[PDB]
């Protein structure tokens, strides 16, 4: 029955486009070489002979949680089993994405202090800093009347201003959404603001 040199093998390695068709690891018993479980969408590939693993496709943080588990079998027809963990690095590939590139109209009263609007939210697939997203209100607003919070996203007029819908009837405000990875990556939306008379 085969023995495996090693009882588990491992390696770690930054995900991305630059890891196909690269060679990760090589297992060795003392015989024939298989991935019987773990390979998650075809990634691997196993050297029948010469036992060195191979990724088919791009290694993927955001399918693998940062590491893919897989199973190898060695036979001759006796069989002896091990485990390789290919341990995945985070990196910033994932935008900041809101579902919609359009949301309107809100409706806001003039003649009041700080009423809300709504709140937006970019969805970030990657972890971490790469993952975690600040909201900000880049274009529409001349006057600095509205604010979006920066972390929870919810965009209101300022606590002491109030609208006036004779000197602006309507905004179109630009809202950016922008990870905290490096580079950081971004993504914006337009948002439809109508303002009602006091009646
Ligand atoms: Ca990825
Ligand atoms: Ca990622
Ligand atoms: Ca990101």
């Amino acid at each position: 029955a085969p023995v495996f040199q090693q009882p588990h093998y491992e390696v770690v390695l930054d995900e991305g486009p630059d890891t196909i068709n690269t060679s990760l690891i090589t297992v060795q018993a003392l015989v024939t070489y298989a991935i019987v479980a773990g390979n998650i969408i075809n990634t691997f590939r196993i050297n029948k002979h010469t036992g060195v693993i191979t990724a088919a496709k791009e290694l993927d943080y955001e399918i693998s949680h940062g590491r893919y588990t897989l199973i190898v079998t060695a036979t001759d027809r006796l069989t002896s089993t091990t485990t390789v963990l290919v341990n995945v690095n985070d990196i910033n590939d994932n935008v900041p994405t809101f579902p919609r590139d359009y949301e309107g109209p809100f409706d806001v009263t003039e003649g009041q202090p700080g009423p809300r609007v709504w709140t937006f939210l970019a969805h970030d697939r990657d972890s971490g800093p790469n993952g975690q997203v600040e909201y900000s209100v880049v274009d529409g607003d001349p006057l600095g009347e509205f604010v979006i919070s920066p972390v929870e996203g919810v965009l209101r007029v300022r606590k002491d201003v109030e609208l006036d819908r004779e000197t602006i009837a309507f905004y179109n405000l630009t809202i950016c959404a922008r990870d905290r990875g490096v580079p950081p990556l971004s993504s914006t939306m337009l948002v439809g603001i109508r303002v009602l008379d006091i009646n």
